[PDB]
């Protein structure tokens, strides 16, 4: 069924500025969002900022100044910071908009109309830091800033304090058949594996209800009022996560500015998601909270839910500073490419700059460069290839299966195995290259050379058009370099070998131009 594809990252809190796990959460929101814009499809990418709860509020007294201006500052870092970073995100939602706060009424009081919300308690105990609520096997012994003997997190290793309040509770309990019934059914709704697993367990042994609203002064004030009864605020969570459905309900203009919220969701064919991009850390939220609110309230459920290895919250590491240094493209590759679903990656410079000189400058930009060379491509054309060899074929074979295997993991999403599939068919161009050896050939055997440099371009192009995700900017210049026309940039009819016909014309030379710039030890 045809549909705007909707993808979505966290929307992070605002108690302290953005750093890398959000840049990371939102690079890979916007790699995805690229990619089948890519495809040729409609996209919609989302990101923005977590802006009420006790956690701001607190944050906020600490700076001495009000919550409304500190949380207006920092969303403008976050948008400063996304800005600098070129991503693609269609729009930055912000849960202090007055067309979200509609949204989240409305929700709620489709939830209490349903008879999902009762007036209950919670006694037990909250992270703050976490905005969530954890049982006593959830928490252990610890220490606070002041180094005294508190409890903390299991999960995170945060203070967590004992509350005891009157609160709204969501019949949470009354769901865990029908999530469940879910999680089976859509055996792929969540990534990677052994997070559906471990959500399918803790659904299994059982679902408290949760607590949905808390007493306002406990919030400082500092979030949405319940509907109908202005002593209650809305539980940050259930705001936050309703985003996702504002979103999908806003109009927005060339700009960036939402202009209108609409009545019905289906007017914009965005909701619900077809992947929520998250960290680890709030997995339970979007894979048991959210669709059991949405089970409720009677709307659809997200497709695919894909939390990767970070957390989303004397050892510095500023992405904007290392782009400046390593370049933009670059860095980008070297997050999505090191890591898969786990904290195991080595994130150092020394792993940096290999991955830069060794995939980036002598794999790919090595290539590009052989396949432009006046050396090699006198007369700075695509040539029409003779006959091919068996040789010829195994290489042109690598390259025609390319996008379909590369297009599975762009939508499982694994963008690290789309990744290395694409480089692993640029390793073989390049033996092909050596075996090949075109420089000889020009002297030698000009029709053999017209064979190999069309199959060496082409396949240059294809890599590049399904690494352009990953390389955004990158992957213009090389198809500057190689003269492809601007119609064979993108578009699922472009994956096809052979798509750019012989006769067309390089690009314009520069005369000691780079790639990618290899660095020192
Ligand atoms: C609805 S996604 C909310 C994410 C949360 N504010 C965090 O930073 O972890």
């Amino acid at each position: 069924v045809e549909k705007v594809f909707f993808v979505t990252s966290p929307i992070y809190y605002v108690n302290a500025a953005p750093h890398i796990g959000h840049v990371y959460s939102t690079l890979i929101t916007d790699v995805i969002g690229r990619y089948h814009r890519v495809k040729g499809e409609r996209v919609f990418a989302l990101t923005g900022t977590d802006e009420h709860g006790q956690k701001v509020a607190e944050a906020a007294k600490q700076k001495q100044v009000s919550p409304y201006d500190f949380t207006t500052a920092v969303a403008g870092e976050f948008k400063k910071c996304f800005e600098q970073m070129d991503y693609s995100i269609d729009y930055f939602i912000r849960t202090t908009n007055e067309q979200h706060k509609a949204v989240v009424k409305e929700l709620w009081t489709k939830l209490e109309q349903k008879g999902d919300i009762y007036l209950g308690r919670y006694e037990g105990w909250y992270s703050i830091s976490d905005e969530s609520f954890l049982t006593p096997q959830n928490i252990t012994d610890g220490v606070d800033k002041d180094g005294n003997p508190c409890k903390v997190s299991l999960e995170s290793g945060h203070v967590v304090t004992w509350v005891s309040e009157e609160n709204y509770m969501f019949r949470l309990s009354a769901f865990r058949e029908r999530l469940l019934e879910w999680y089976h059914a859509n055996p792929g709704c969540i990534v990677p594996e052994f997070r559906r697993r471990e959500v399918i367990r803790a659904v299994e042994k059982g679902l408290p209800d949760l607590s949905v609203s808390r007493a306002r002064a406990t919030l400082h004030n500092w979030a949405i009022p319940v509907p109908g009864n202005p002593d209650h605020c809305v539980y940050v969570w259930l705001d936050a996560l309703t985003n996702y459905l504002t979103g999908s309900r806003l109009r927005v203009d060339e700009s960036g500015k939402e202009v209108s919220l609409v009545d019905d969701f289906n007017e914009l064919e965005r909701f619900p998601a077809d992947v929520h991009v998250i960290g680890k850390d709030i997995l339970k939220f979007h894979a048991i909270y959210w669709p059991a609110f949405l089970l409720s309230a009677g709307l659809p459920l997200p497709k695919k839910i894909v939390a990767h290895g970070w957390w989303t919250k004397g050892n510095v590491f500023d992405p904007v500073e290392k782009a400046e240094e390593f370049g933009y493209d670059a860095l980008k590759y070297f997050l999505l490419r090191e890591s898969g679903f786990s904290d195991d990656g080595d994130y150092s410079d020394k792993n940096m700059i290999a991955r830069l000189n060794g995939e980036l400058a002598d794999t790919l930009g090595n290539l590009v460069m052989r396949c432009t060379s006046a050396k090699i491509n006198v007369n700075g054309e695509w040539p029409s290839p003779a006959a091919y060899t068996e040789e010829d074929e195994s290489l042109i074979q690598l390259i025609k299966d390319l996008p379909g295997t590369a297009d599975h993991y762009y939508l499982i999403p694994d963008i690290q195995k789309a990744i290395i599939a694409v480089f692993d068919v640029l390793r073989a161009i390049n033996a092909y290259v050596t075996d090949m050896a075109p420089w000889k050939l020009v002297k030698t055997d000009p029709e053999r050379l017209r064979t190999v440099l069309y199959i060496t371009l082409e396949g240059v192009r294809v890599t590049t058009l399904l690494l352009s995700p990953i390389l955004p900017r990158k992957s213009v210049v090389i198809f500057d370099m190689l003269g492809v026309p601007e119609v064979h940039r993108k578009g699922i009819e472009n994956f096809e070998f052979g798509a750019v016909p012989p006769g067309t014309r390089l690009g314009p030379a520069v005369e000691g131009e780079v790639l990618f710039s290899k660095r020192s030890t």
